[PDB]
């Protein structure tokens, strides 16, 4: 679409592939969503259930390690962290799951 | 003796403002791995009513790109479970405003170094 890769918005309409390329082992290469989160994006039936993972604006830039790479495809800035789940909640072992069903789920595509 | 009032939201949803700073909200700056680094002393202080939060938001991404785009994985430790993430994103370099956006990024990563 128009908009910068990072303000895209994948759906049915608009797919994890077409917007953010496909899954690989690459490190400029996303890793996260089966084939079902991949052709849906935002209207996969559990997409809340991993949206609530995903940082505000105010806590990517304050939980994150923070850093500007400059190489020859360009300039890059770069983020790291972990977001610990709350094993008091109740929906813990699902979370669990669904995770577990997405990350790295490309390495078992035929 | 207290838990800071704002605190209630889980700490990737907060939003730090003048009232519950960078630091109350998602810790202090520092050098470690799952430590945050960015931000000077006005950005610490205002969060996102910082008067240049807008020209820092605009990199920050979506949910749907942050699970598009990045290296997810789950680590389980004695601390508890932990969803990791790594990622980059690329600057505009034909936007006029990109020798700006790359000093305003500078100005605040690391900037904690400079200050006790």
């Amino acid at each position: 679409s128009k908009k910068p890769r990072q303000k895209r918005t994948a759906t049915k309409a608009y797919n994890v592939t077409q917007a953010f390329g496909r899954r690989g082992p690459e490190q400029t290469q996303g890793n996260f969503g089966d084939q079902e989160l991949i052709r849906q994006g935002t209207d996969y039936k559990h997409w809340p259930q991993i949206a609530q993972f995903a940082p505000s604006a105010s806590a990517f830039f304050g939980m994150s390690r923070i850093g500007m790479e400059v190489t020859p495809s360009g300039t890059w800035l770069t983020y790291t962290g972990a977001i610990k789940l709350d094993d008091k909640d109740p929906n813990f072992k699902d979370q669990v799951i669904l995770l577990n069903k997405h990350i790295d789920a490309y390495k078992t595509f035929p």
